[PDB]
């Protein structure tokens, strides 16, 4: 019950972790690049429901990897496994209406949020 779950924000929280480190090793006009692809954050992000508000951004965290041209196979199955663990976590339709603020952050913010998100549900279950 509670490892299940844990497991799969370990699961996520992998999935996350690994677009920053290949983010860290572009180059600086690839890096640049990336950084003016807008994504929204969810004005509240406290339970698995809020998984709802990184779902509905998958797709244009995957439009934004593939601007940089390292590999397009790579993007899809690191994108979908995200996708898979989030449907496994919150359900596997959309059943939460999304709240997102005003204001549109970078894909460093956007990943930080997350892993930081999978992080503190982690140290509760843990």
């Amino acid at each position: 019950s509670t490892k299940k779950t844990q497991l799969q924000l370990e699961h996520l929280l992998l999935d996350l972790q690994m677009i920053l480190n290949m983010l860290n090793n572009y180059d600086n006009p690839k890096l640049t690049r990336l950084l003016t692809f807008k994504f929204y954050m969810p004005k509240k992000a406290t339970s698995l429901k809020h998984l709802q508000c990184l779902e509905e951004e998958l797709k244009p965290l995957e439009e934004a990897l593939n601007a940089a041209g390292d590999d397009p196979k790579t993007i899809r199955d690191v994108v979908s496994n995200i996708n898979v663990f989030v449907l496994e976590l919150k359900g596997s339709e959309t059943t939460f209406m999304c709240e997102y603020a005003d204001e549109t952050a970078t894909i460093i913010e956007f990943l930080n949020r997350w892993i930081t998100f999978c992080q503190s549900i982690i140290s509760t279950l843990t």
